[PDB]
């Protein structure tokens, strides 16, 4: 049996969908609405308001601070906007986090115009081992956009820390990593092969983890799930005619727990749990476990803090699910002995 104790970090959050760890018991959030909170022992202190299309499944989402931080004070966002004509739209802005006074400033757009809509609008960013930004993206509602490389929609993006797409992209002068997405929300690296990992919401069943390769196409819309065809790379998981909605994951690592070194946790919306997949060597699925299956409710980000304890967030006021009380929340999972 597995053993642990879990501590409610913070509290009535909207819709918290991304938690960046600044050490010592200080995080940054993101809350859907269009606000960036940080979290201390302390209390809670509101950084910076974003005027958001706050609508379905769009709002201010992802959140990445540079890989330099907090001597390179860039702090990456992933936001939807009304676009001209009232569409749904994503951009990913940076602004310099002052370490005092805890202010954003010289705010300013490194990418604009990706395809957006109530649904499927990606949103996850994080930085890989490389160092260079990542950037999930959904199909927008319009499928075929995930298999046309004209297109923003449907892909995971690779940029580097000004927005530009690095020399050594699978594509001709494009932003574009790899591509056949229907909506991505989640992505990590794998802490010691440096293989990289995403997450995938799938046509009702067949939720996806996958292993992401440069360049490669994983089916959407042509293929759902382990398809095996030569043409699309199948999904290392595939929950067949089961719903989890996973969005975000991070593999475990750290102190805390050194029991699950390595492995894959994935936090599921309409699943309401922790899912935990063990990869053996050369990435093969072991083992999956399943966690506090609807005990909190809808989770949606998993992060590692500082420490290797384990950071959920809960995503009940989204309002697809049902309150706790103080609902939303960060939730901080440790070992027995701590
Ligand atoms: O089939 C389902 O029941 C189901 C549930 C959910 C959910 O729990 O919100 C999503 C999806 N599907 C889905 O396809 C999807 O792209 C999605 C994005 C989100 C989100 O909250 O950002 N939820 C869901
Ligand atoms: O994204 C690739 C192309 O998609 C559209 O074309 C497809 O859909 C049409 C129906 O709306 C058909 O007429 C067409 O034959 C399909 O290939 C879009 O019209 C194209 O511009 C895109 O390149
Ligand atoms: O045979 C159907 C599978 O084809 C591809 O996988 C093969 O090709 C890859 C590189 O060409 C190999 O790495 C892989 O191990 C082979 O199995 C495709 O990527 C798979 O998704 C298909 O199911
Ligand atoms: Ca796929």
């Amino acid at each position: 049996e597995w053993k642990f104790k879990i501590s409610e970090v913070a509290s009535d959050l909207e819709v918290p969908w991304s938690i960046a760890p600044l050490g010592g018991g200080r995080y940054l959030v993101t809350e859907r609405p269009g606000r960036l909170v940080l979290i201390s022992p302390s209390g809670k202190k509101l950084v910076a308001s974003f005027d958001v299309a706050n609508v379905g499944e769009a709002g201010l989402l992802g959140l990445a601070l540079h890989p330099e931080f907090p001597k390179k004070s860039w702090v990456y966002l992933y936001a939807s906007y009304f676009a001209e004509g009232g569409h749904i739209r994503n951009r990913v802005i940076r602004g310099r986090l002052d370490g005092s006074t805890f202010k954003l400033k010289e705010v300013k757009t490194l990418i604009d115009g990706i395809p957006g809509a109530y649904i499927h609008n990606g949103g996850r960013i994080r930085f890989g081992p490389d160092g260079m930004l990542y950037i999930t993206t959904g199909d927008a509602a319009d499928p075929r956009l995930a298999q046309d490389l004209s297109s923003l929609a449907g892909k995971i993006l690779r940029v580097d820390e000004e927005g530009r797409p690095p020399a050594d992209n699978p594509f001709p002068n494009s932003p574009i990593w790899s591509y056949g997405h229907r909506n991505p929300q989640g992505i990590d690296w794998h802490r010691a092969s440096g293989v990289m990992v995403a997450t995938e919401h799938g046509p009702v069943g067949h939720d996806e983890v996958n292993i992401i390769l440069k360049g490669g196409n994983y089916g959407w819309p042509l293929a759902t799930g382990k398809a095996g065809r030569g043409e699309f790379v199948d999904p290392v998981i595939d929950t067949g005619s089961e719903t989890w909605a996973p969005s975000g994951a991070s593999f475990v690592h750290g102190d805390m727990f050194p029991g699950l070194r390595g492995w894959l946790l994935i936090a599921c919306l309409r699943g309401s749990m922790l899912a935990a997949v063990n990869f053996g060597d050369n990435m093969e699925v072991r083992k999956i476990s399943t966690f506090f299956k609807n005990v909190f409710g809808r989770l949606r980000d998993v992060v590692i803090d500082d420490d290797g304890g384990i950071l959920i967030s809960t995503s009940n006021r989204d309002g697809r699910g049902s309150l706790r009380a103080g609902d939303d929340k960060i939730l901080k999972i440790v070992s027995e002995q701590h």
